[PDB]
């Protein structure tokens, strides 16, 4: 019965894999959200502006017409890459971001950057011409604990970064902990977060409690109750340097249900509703669509969206499975309800 | 190439499953160990003198010929299970000890426990009758978070009941926790505990770094390194009120990598070996033997096996995987090089 109309949204940080995957995840961005930061971590990983246009346009091809959708296209750092080719592609429209993998961190990150120190020449090079960096805050020694990467970032990566750029422009991406959270609300207006649905809908119970479910396994891990706690208090809190970021991270079914699955939540489907709902329950409605729509292009320095869409609190059964070329693709809340539909 | 000659060893805690696959897996323990404590988990559960002596029966059955093995058999405890059962059980030989699972008010009064407060005729029973209570120490609350559900165990259900039975004898199975290793450490006479080969060799991380890994999927969950080296530690140590309990629990590989995979690792075949390793590693060989055919007898009250078994330390590889009837089974290790080896 109740609708919420929103301005249009965007997904500030989005997976959308190449070839046949690519073919069949793009429509479900491209129908609800008019841009998206679209990742740079395919195989190879895009690291020139030519892969970046040709990847764009495989992307466009991809799209159904009637869509307004746009991709934002990010570079791939690595340890060598020339600040030259970082500043032509963003002089030319055609990066919007860079986003640090640390190597061996997550998915496709085996090229991935080694230290900051490696990387400065391109980091004051973006820092110089206003380009944001994008980071998935991790550290990687493999001994470690996986719950305590996120944090070890913080005060012996991102600290120092910032310190030595202060004028850096920073997204911490996909956040899920308290130490993360207080981070970006204490930070100054250089300084923002995206967070995924799945980080505020869950901990890390519901990915190992009863059964072990690859489906909710991606990174940065699922962590404890406390942390998901600050996740939902912070964007309820009507911060507004918090904002829409999914994570959609697609796999093919028998890659996620194996001796060895791959890392991602392929969320897309159903984001958008699975956040209405966390704000309904924690009372904060009236900072959803700043949330989705309007924090983002703040912090990007571009503008909101001038299209709105409805999302109606009728009871949606997600697919069980989505069909590909070979195997399917299973969604994040499969076979399961979500409160809130696109109208 | 070094020889390890040890008393043959028995299985403190093992699962047998039924039917098809408790013909193919009987045979991993019955060449190695003399005798194993069999637990009683079957779908429905071992609960009545007549169910144990038909399911002796059908392991027996399943043994190779020429292969010494004895199965002892358990007792699942639920609300409704008559002590009178239990005792007559335990006084014709049948029931060696008696398994308590966790609580939970949902469960149905014939399956398990709701509470241990619930139960007190059947353990008051226990303790008279000098029978062993095996006890899986995790409080299963929604709320409580899966790494902490082992630590919860001890404050709030083992040491109240271990304060209210005193005479009871009592087996923390496969703890997995400094804190249980501290506590049983610390303990009296009437408290052992089983450790299993996963919880001394890996962590955490082994089961999330790189790719999340079902076949290290068990509970009570892999903890952090610092509860890993405290069970190591312990072991190390010559205390001798830990023993060999394998906690081999086989699911079939597709019930394993599933969208919801069942808990339990198949290491029946490589355990000792892992067991080995793990002791040469700690410098505390001269523990080994103690450990996987001296100690669970003593608390027990059995008799030491009179038979010899030898390792070697020649390297050898794991199967990929052990054929069922429909599906396949996935061993602990599976296609790894292992250091020793049964001769
Ligand atoms: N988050 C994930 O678990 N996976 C992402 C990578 C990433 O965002 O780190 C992917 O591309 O598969
Ligand atoms: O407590 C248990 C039960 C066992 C099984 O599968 O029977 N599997 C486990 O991993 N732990
Ligand atoms: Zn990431
Ligand atoms: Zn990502
Ligand atoms: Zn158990
Ligand atoms: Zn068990």
């Amino acid at each position: 019965s109740q609708v919420l109309k929103i301005r249009r949204p965007d997904d500030w940080h989005l997976h959308l894999r190449d070839g046949d995957m690519l073919k069949t995840v793009v429509p479900y961005t491209s129908e609800i959200y008019g841009r998206a930061i679209v990742m740079p971590n395919l195989a190879p990983p895009v690291t020139t502006v030519e892969a970046a246009v040709a990847y764009r346009q495989r992307i466009l091809d991809a799209v159904p017409a009637g869509h307004d959708f746009t991709p934002l296209m990010t570079c791939y750092l690595t340890d060598s890459l020339d600040p030259n080719e970082l500043e032509r592609g963003f002089n030319e429209g055609v990066f919007t971001a860079a986003k640090l993998y640390p190597a061996n961190a997550t998915t496709n990150s085996s090229h991935g950057v080694t230290s900051v120190d490696a990387i400065m020449p391109v980091l004051e090079r973006m820092e110089k011409i206003g380009m944001p960096l994008l980071v998935h805050g991790e550290v990687t020694h493999a001994d470690i604990d996986i719950f305590d990467r996120e944090a070890r970032f913080i005060e012996s990566v991102m600290e120092p970064l910032r310190q030595r750029l202060t004028a850096l422009k920073v997204v911490f991406e996909h956040i899920t902990t308290k130490d993360a959270a207080d981070y970006v609300r204490d930070g100054n207006e250089r300084l923002a977060a995206t967070i995924t649905p799945q980080h505020l809908m869950f901990n890390r119970n519901h990915m190992l409690v009863g059964g072990v479910r690859p489906h909710l396994y991606c990174l940065p891990i699922l962590k404890r109750n406390i942390h998901q706690q600050a996740l939902r208090e912070l964007v309820a809190s009507g911060f507004n340097r918090v904002f829409l970021g999914t994570d959609s991270a697609p796999h093919a079914r028998h890659r996620k249900e194996s001796s060895c699955g791959c890392a991602g939540c392929f969320n897309a489907p159903t984001a958008l509703g699975s956040y209405a709902t966390v704000f309904e329950e924690m009372n904060a409605l009236q900072h959803f669509e700043a949330f989705c729509s309007v924090n983002g292009p703040q912090f990007y320095g571009l503008p909101v969206n001038d299209t709105f869409i409805e999302l109606v609190r009728e009871e949606q059964q997600v697919a069980e499975s989505i069909a590909l070329t070979d195997d399917t693709l299973v969604p994040f809340l499969a076979g399961e309800t979500v409160r809130w539909s696109v109208k």
